[PDB]
């Protein structure tokens, strides 16, 4: 039984994130989205991920605390899957990947997000949305709905 | 009628900035320096840019608020011009450039600052100036004057 | 009168190139595509660029020889416009940009290609096309037609 | 049934490669090492990979021709797994990864090699070995044996 | 008489730092570790560096204030030696190196830390140690001892 | 007795190279410029380095063959000093630096060339000089003289 953990704050989840979830879900038996304790509270973040991943029956959403590698090992896996996008601090991701292999033997697999979703990030989406800009093509509809409510 | 916006906080403007202003002014009909709301207050920042750009008759200085692309489109342009220097977070600039094209159709043109001004930044100039170091060859004289006054 | 030169081998021109041509054409009075002396011969390359740029009335195609900056200065301009894509050797582009400013005072403006065209290059398109892969969504139809003929 | 292809020339295979093979083999049901048509001939390359991977029962070695994505799809998989090391041209790997997703829907997962094997590459190992240097701690013993024979 | 300054906050010193100290100590007549004013207080930081460098008789530990280049010049040297690791912001280090040469004529020499210590940093070690992870193989024993005490 | 080797092809030596030689010569007891076996023949390359370094009495020029680390160790040193400029393939330099430490225990120190000489390289200088461009401000006069002769 193989399994990947996709860790993050997901505040909010973007279509870049969902693209990675989909690719992980297609290559591993189970995928766990670990929401790592912002604009939205924990329960909203969970809801937004769930609502955006109903098409992925082997995907599961869970709150995580502490080291990602602890979460991974407790849940019975040894793989982390993370996306790459424009603006990713890859050097820091690499540093963490090597540290995570060192302390817990967990591998990290990096996958590039699709070009169309390669420039969205949670932070930039929020900042642009707060200043009036339309990022709805870059976020799941469950997120757009909640984003709209707050702006109103 | 073509036009470029050069956006930034300009706290203070450096000769790296002025180098870019000069290159934009030579290639576009109008250049607008948008001061985006630090050490110097808004009026000082404006004054320092104006005083340092008297040799650029098609350049105009204006305070901006909100999204740069909104500023650009309201002022009747669709081009942003930004400089590159050592320490520029280019991946983040790229992310913003793609986001800005997405939401408003605005293009961003990047130009490398001259080598002699390639290692000055507003932040580093301030920090070095506060700790006693001489950065006067890297800043316009209007900035040096104001910088000197505060240190005294 | 402002003018940009877009230099390259264009063997063949891609939709990444055309994206840059379009953005240059919208910001400068004249754009000259300089085809710098492969799979297609010079006349085919010229034809493919012309056929792919009929919607750009201020764009002009010309063969170039020697230094780009010489071409730029002889044609009455001082700006080069180049695109950035995934796999661009940007450090080398920067080196050339600084060298070109040094020897001839010519500025180079870099613009990111649209995400959807950010992973095509002339070389990779050819290599993929030769090994059977379908890159037709990444190239102008004038190029696809000629590409098809040779493969047959 | 999940499966990863690890493509390359493997001329010769290094312990950096074997590190990646091991991590792929632990996360996928099947791993296929595709030797993509140098110093060693095809049969030696195959032999060296086989001899260095006897501890990986779900790993299989095969010669490949043409597009990696064709190989992947014909063999019934949709994942490529590639390692990262110091000197990897990651921008080009990213370009190929996006092109490969475009033409065939195949995902590419990148994993960092262990630090101790992060500076070996086939090319550098050969060049150093030819000029007298000892790289035996960076290569499998099956490779060292064959490397020694040729130098003698 | 030649001399290198190795500046930093060293909160705490890591084996990556000690690796660089050792390489500097072997190439310069004197090495000064400048602790630049966190988790540990100044006196603990000093103690931890001293205790970890007893094998380096030409190495000296000193608190520093203000510009590194001022410290360097006052102490009778003109060289800074800094390490590189995974996650180093090298572009910012380069910017500072050029600024430091500009204002004070001081050269900065960069050396890569050993691969085995290439993913430790003071910040990441602390964060991992606080969340329960074992980083003891990446830190001097004098640091491990003090780290253990606080966690208990 | 401390010593640095500055290895390269130096075809021809540039003022970027001489800048690095000067900084090495000021920090080490002896500097050996190792010319590693182009446009100029070995004897011209030697002559050009010598003629450009008469102001550096502790600098010595020598032809080298094989591994740089062999040269370094035979000459009684354990340090390599290399410059960084715009267009340097730093990832490959890092790979070689780690390989060189591995096989022979030799450290490599990297130093940034001055901004004014940061965009010259032997290759680009030659190519620009062949196509008519004036790079004389970027090369020693001994090189300019020889460069002029060949062009005539
Ligand atoms: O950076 C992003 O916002 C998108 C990619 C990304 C970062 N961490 C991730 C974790 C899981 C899936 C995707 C990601
Ligand atoms: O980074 C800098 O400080 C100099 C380059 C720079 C950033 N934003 C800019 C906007 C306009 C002109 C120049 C710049
Ligand atoms: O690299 C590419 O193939 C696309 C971007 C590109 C490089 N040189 C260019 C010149 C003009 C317009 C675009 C480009
Ligand atoms: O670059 C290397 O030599 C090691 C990493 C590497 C490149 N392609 C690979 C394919 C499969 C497994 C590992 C790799
Ligand atoms: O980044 C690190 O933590 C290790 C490398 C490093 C940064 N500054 C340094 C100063 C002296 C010696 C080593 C270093
Ligand atoms: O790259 C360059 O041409 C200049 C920097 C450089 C590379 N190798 C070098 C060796 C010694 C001194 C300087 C250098």
């Amino acid at each position: 039984m193989t399994g990947a953990v996709c860790p993050g704050s997901f505040d909010p989840v973007t279509l870049g994130h969902v693209d990675i979830f989909e690719r992980a879900a297609a290559q591993f038996d189970e995928v766990v989205v670990a929401i790592l304790v912002g604009m939205f509270d924990l329960d909203e973040r969970i809801a937004m991920v769930k609502e955006s991943t109903t098409h992925l029956p082997n995907l599961r959403v869970q709150v995580g605390h502490g080291l990602v590698v602890d979460f991974v090992r407790s849940c019975g896996m040894t793989a982390i899957v993370k996306g790459l996008r424009t603006g990713t601090d890859f050097e820091y991701e690499l540093q963490m990947a090597q540290m995570n292999k060192h302390i817990a033997g967990v591998d990290t697999f990096f996958v590039a997000t699709a070009p169309r979703y390669s420039f969205v990030s949670s932070s930039l989406a929020k900042e642009v949305a707060m200043l009036g800009g339309d990022v709805s093509e870059l976020l799941p509809e469950p997120v757009n709905r909640r984003l709209r409510d707050r702006l109103n």
